[PDB]
């Protein structure tokens, strides 16, 4: 099966994932004086106030806290988006070291991780319905630097000790993804994929341009989580990213001057 290894890992997935050499594949180098301002591009709208997360999960590439997405109860809107998306999960990209684990990359820097807060346009009714529209998907992007401690990831940190191995999941109710935001909603906007498998290309992706800071104790615990099963062979789950893809015909737009 498909992974981060060197037989499976990213340079393999076009073999049963044929989209992976596509026209809109994610992620991708954002290049800061190539990404032209556009005046037109809307605030996001990030309402998370409503939120109900309910389960983390090792699903063997990442871990996913997931949402209650039965209501619009935490949605992102405006931005370049027409219409309305909802929360359905969020998970992170990282490295075995600091100096690398995104998957975009601004002016070819690689942050120490990325996280992605998926939402589905409630106009095609469910995500598998919305996986198969070219507008289906908003991915909102937040890098992660190491630093101070990010006090609202402390909870995930706290519980992945529970779920160490694939198919391993715990009850996460109550966790609030407002404390994952930077400060500033300034983004650029690109249109591109799902970054594992099957590489749908289904996203508008919205890239924070202000990374969240974490400490090096927070990302160390991410990078104890394993990618086998309970009593199999221990494989680190670290460098589970996919690295930049060409750009091709796209163009990378900036809601900032
Ligand atoms: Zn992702």
């Amino acid at each position: 099966h498909w992974g981060y290894g060197k037989h499976n890992g990213p340079e393999h997935w076009h073999k049963d994932f044929p989209i992976a050499k596509g026209e809109r594949q994610s992620p991708v180098d954002i290049d800061t004086h190539t990404a032209k301002y556009d005046p037109s591009l809307k605030p996001l709208s990030v309402s998370y106030d409503q939120a109900t997360s309910l389960r983390i999960l090792n699903n063997g590439h990442a871990f996913n806290v997931e949402f209650d997405d039965s209501q619009d109860k935490a949605v992102l809107k405006g931005g370049p988006l027409d219409g309305t998306y909802r929360l359905i999960q969020f998970h992170f990209h990282w490295g075995s070291l600091d100096g690398q684990g995104s998957e975009h990359t601004v002016d070819k820097k690689k942050y120490a991780a990325e996280l992605h807060l998926v939402h589905w346009n409630t106009k095609y009714g469910d995500f598998g319905k919305a996986v198969q529209q070219p507008d289906g998907l908003a991915v909102l992007g937040i890098f992660l630097k190491v630093g101070s401690a990010k006090p609202g990831l402390q909870k995930v940190v706290d519980v992945l000790d529970s779920i160490k191995t694939k198919g391993k999941s715990a009850d996460f109710t109550n966790f609030d993804p407002r404390g994952l935001l930077p400060e500033s909603l300034d983004y650029w906007t690109y249109p591109g994929s799902l970054t594992t498998p099957p590489l749908l290309e289904c996203v508008t992706w919205i890239v924070l341009k202000e990374p969240i800071s974490v400490s090096s104790e927070q990302v160390l615990k991410f990078r104890k989580l394993n990618f086998n099963g309970e009593g199999e062979p221990e494989e680190l789950m670290v460098d589970n990213w996919r690295p930049a893809q060409p750009l091709k015909n796209r163009q990378i737009k900036a809601s900032f001057k």
